[PDB]
């Protein structure tokens, strides 16, 4: 239990309107690079940084 890293990415894209913020997982410290999204429910979601929706999300979440 307790994993600060993700080794998977979500197969289901999230709506940005439901995301509060993210965390940058480095491929340096973790096996892969997976941005950890956190929803308004505060749930942790591992998303693929390579995903175009994640680019939009990241830029929007990086704003605040």
């Amino acid at each position: 239990a307790r994993k600060s890293c993700c080794l998977k990415y979500t197969k289901r894209p999230l709506p940005l309107k439901r995301i509060k913020s993210y965390t940058i997982q480095s491929n340096e410290a973790c096996n892969i690079k997976a941005i950890i999204f956190t929803t308004k429910k505060g749930r942790k979601i591992c998303a693929n940084p390579n995903e175009k929706w994640v680019q939009k999300a990241m830029k929007h979440l990086d704003k605040k």
